[PDB]
């Protein structure tokens, strides 16, 4: 059971290489962050930075699977003027959509879902909060060597583990 | 994509409780199986027994959506004299149509289709291989406590996991 | 130093999920194997089946990096009539090139190279034994849930470890 | 792809011995650095010190091949009064052209290009930002035992690793 409002790390189902907003990797003040990607921490594999899920249905203590929710990074340090809230933006250099921070709670572009996938989970992003949704996977194109979460063809199988 | 000929578990989109033909659940020799239902494994949830999809178009290597196919259970054990092939039968002791094994390849009553259902899928059954097709859902009436697949008004949203 | 004629396991740089020719996964006699893929062993991660490198330059005891070589599976069991030797074939369902067994030593399509990539290695496949080469990576398209090695855009970072 | 502004190690395509400006290798304050060479770290092999690429076209987010760019060392320590920017100087004590730091952004002598070299890459230097460009290779003459980058007839095949 995934709990509303409680911090979890998102990890690949088969690795301990977690994820962080880019601004937190760089760890310095930024004038702005027009495209703050969520990148994988790989050398060495590190747990990353937690997130919190907020179901569209405000009344729910347990996060429903396959239902609209918001995602935001849980971090007391933050080096962007923009929000911690996840969204999706278009990018030329990454040749399409990428997950980024700097969103807005309950906006049209803010909606993701957690869905079962094999014996674990996938994230999907749902434009306008409805189908058709797009799986969230790993991309490298335009990443210059790093891996970043993006709406993809192939979902990243993930699991959630409670933070600290 | 679902590949023709390859075994997949059928699973509810939000659950880990999969499905087995009753005869395999009982695991004992049967004199006949006039109504071998596909029952859900719930206590505890278990992935069940895989199936294989065979499109009506035998050229097809990838199973298409919204086209006639057969389904059969993938199991080396089999405790009924009848086949592993899925079909639909009427049962007054279940007040209506039920999914069962014991069908025949390419027969009038053997045709199902996989369709999109929101962010995932559903199975429908197509009498004589034509529309109207009816959604396959979960029933309980006359299951002696067990839940089993049956054509009904509301579909069961499902996902597919390649076996393993 | 990678030694000519000596068996190694190819592993991803950051996982213990190795690789096997499909025919060895199935472990039964096949009438033929028109497209025997090299698939990753993931549930649970397993070391896989070794390979042997044979440099184009027959005189060499140490495998040269960035030079033409052949690859063949090292296995006393074999369930295909075709060879253990790696090559690349076109596939419709996988939407392009895939690595397969069933090749021929020193043929035009038999040539791969091991090249340094970050702190480890990549495999590339070199049509006709010359540039331009294509990185070998992981693909899923048309794999029905499995991952298979294919000429790709993005290389799989790999390491080699001596077998048993 | 190499991204403008992002740090990468330059590494020989088949080796782990990378490169550092001499002043960083010595790690001691210098009164001037008339010829701060880029020397290879060999005993043992070490990845060295990253550089950043800046295309002459400042619009460009991805570094293109065969176009004028500047290179500079990425280091917070710096022991020369001169800059981190790469250039080429004549040195009669090295019998000819050598790569050095201490250049100036966008100057006549500051232009290098990344070109394809077989299955990998090479750096060339372009006097006045035009052809003919000369290959950058490794020399040793007058290096007091050390190997250093220098324009020459034979290129050093290189690869690039994003820093880390
Ligand atoms: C379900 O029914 C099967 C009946 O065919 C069982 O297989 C049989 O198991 C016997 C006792 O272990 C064995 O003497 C028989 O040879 C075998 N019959 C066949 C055709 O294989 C099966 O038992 C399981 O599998 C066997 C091979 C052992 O591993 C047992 O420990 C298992 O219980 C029955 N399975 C279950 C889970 O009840
Ligand atoms: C290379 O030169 C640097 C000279 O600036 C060294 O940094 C200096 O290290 C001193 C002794 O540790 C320290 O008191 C100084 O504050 C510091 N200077 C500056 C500007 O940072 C450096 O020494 C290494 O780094 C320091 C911070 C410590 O970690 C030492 O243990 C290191 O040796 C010299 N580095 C090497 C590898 O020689
Ligand atoms: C990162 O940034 C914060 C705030 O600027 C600083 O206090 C902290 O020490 C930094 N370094 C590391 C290694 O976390
Ligand atoms: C929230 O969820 C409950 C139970 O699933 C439901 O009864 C209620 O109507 C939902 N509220 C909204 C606003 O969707
Ligand atoms: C069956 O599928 C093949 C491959 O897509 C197609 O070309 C062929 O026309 C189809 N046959 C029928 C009867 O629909
Ligand atoms: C696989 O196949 C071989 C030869 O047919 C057989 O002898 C072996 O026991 C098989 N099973 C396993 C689990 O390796
Ligand atoms: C094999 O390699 C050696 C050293 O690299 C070389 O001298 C020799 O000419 C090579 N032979 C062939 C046939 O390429
Ligand atoms: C620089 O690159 C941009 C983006 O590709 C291009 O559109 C522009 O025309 C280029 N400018 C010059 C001077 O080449």
């Amino acid at each position: 059971a995934i709990l509303t409002g409680v911090p979890y790390y998102i990890l690949p189902s088969t690795s301990r290489a977690g994820f962080s907003p880019d601004n937190l990797r760089k760890n310095t003040s930024q004038p702005s962050c027009p495209l703050d990607l969520i990148t994988q921490l790989r050398f060495p594999p590190r747990i990353g930075v937690p997130v919190i899920f907020t179901p569209q249905n405000s009344s729910l203590k347990v996060v429903p699977l396959s239902h609209n929710l918001n995602i935001h990074t849980c971090s007391d340090l933050w080096f962007c003027p923009e929000s911690k809230i996840w969204t999706v933006k278009s990018s030329s250099i990454h040749r399409g959509l990428v997950v980024t921070t700097g969103g807005t709670f309950r906006s049209l572009g803010s909606w993701f879902r957690i869905e079962r996938h094999g014996d674990s989970y996938k994230l999907v992003h749902c434009p306008r909060g409805s189908t058709p949704c797009r799986d969230v996977g790993i991309e490298t194109v335009g990443g210059g060597g790093r891996r970043y979460l993006a709406p993809r063809d192939r979902p990243l199988a993930v699991r959630f583990t409670r933070a600290s």
